[PDB]
C-alpha cells in the first residue's frame, strides 16, 4: 500500500534470491528474470560494511596530543540466514552445490518498500538444528567479496 | 417480525455450523449446503478480536510528555461453547475427529437477524461436566486463525 523509500517500513515480506544468469547481476536488479527465490526464511542478518584504520602520525607533527587516523581498507561482512529445511526443493540443492563447488555468486535481498540490495560472495557455513517440537532449520553464512550494490546507489 | 439488521435483536435462536465441503467457506456463508449443525447449544462465547501496541517514539521527538503508539498485529481470539453431550451424534463424532486430527476448519455462527459470522480455527480444549441433577455437558474451545468474515463485510 505504501511503497515509499522515504518513510520507515516494517520489513515483513523481505525475500532472498540467487542469480542463475550469464549477464550482469548489478545492471538491472529490479528484474526477477534469471533469479531464483529461497522461500521460508525464518531469520535474516545482512552483512555489515566496515573499514580499517590507517595511522597518519609523523615525527614532525606539531600537535601530537590527540591521535589522528584515516579510513583504511573496506569490507562487506558476512550475511547469515535461516531457512526451513527442505532437501527436495531445487533452491536448497543449488545452495548445497554452491557450497560444494566454491564459486562466488550473486544474491539479492528485496525489501517491502521496493528496493533491493545485491551482494557477491561464497558460502562459508552450513548447519542444522533438530528439536522434537520445532521444525528442522537450515543455517547459512555467506562471505561477501568486493563492493556491493546498496539501495542508495539506485535512489537517483 | 421480519428480521432487521438495523435494530436490536434478542439472540434466542442462534445456531452453530461446521463446514464439510471442499470449496470456499467465505464465498457464500448464507447457504446451508455442505454445513453440519451442532445442535443443543447451552452457552456461546464468540471470539474477541484484539490488537497489540507498537511503540512510535524517537530520541529526537521534541515532545516526550505524552506517550505515542500505533496498532500492531491483530488476533481473532478463541471461541467457546457448551453442548448437551450426545456421543452418538454424527456432529460430535466429527468434532472429536477434528480435535484428534489437528487441522484448521471453518465454522459459522448464524444470528436471528439473518446475518452470519465465519471463522477458521483449530480445537484447543475438550471437557465434560458430570452432576447428578443436571444433564451432562460437553465443553469446546476453538483457537481462531487469520482474518474472519464478520457480518459487516456483507452489509452491502
Amino acid at each position: 500500500p505504501v511503497p515509499n523509500p522515504t518513510m520507515p517500513v516494517k520489513g515483513a515480506g523481505t525475500t532472498l534470491w540467487v542469480y542463475k544468469g550469464s549477464g550482469d547481476p548489478y545492471a538491472n536488479p529490479l528484474s526477477d528474470v534469471d533469479w531464483s527465490r529461497l522461500a521460508k526464511v525464518k531469520d535474516l542478518t545482512p552483512g555489515e560494511l566496515t573499514a580499517e584504520s590507517y595511522d597518519d602520525s609523523y615525527l614532525d607533527d606539531e600537535d601530537a596530543d590527540w591521535t589522528a587516523t584515516g579510513q583504511g581498507q573496506k569490507s562487506a561482512g558476512d550475511t547469515s540466514f535461516t531457512l526451513a529445511w527442505m532437501p527436495g526443493e531445487q533452491g536448497q540443492q543449488a545452495l548445497l552445490a554452491w557450497f560444494n563447488e566454491g564459486d562466488t555468486r550473486a544474491y539479492k535481498i528485496r525489501f517491502p518498500n521496493g528496493t533491493v540490495d545485491v551482494f557477491r560472495g561464497w558460502v562459508s557455513s552450513i548447519g542444522k538444528a533438530v528439536t522434537a517440537k520445532e521444525v528442522i532449520t537450515r543455517t547459512v553464512k555467506v562471505t561477501n567479496v568486493g563492493r556491493p550494490s546498496m539501495a542508495e546507489d539506485r535512489s537517483t
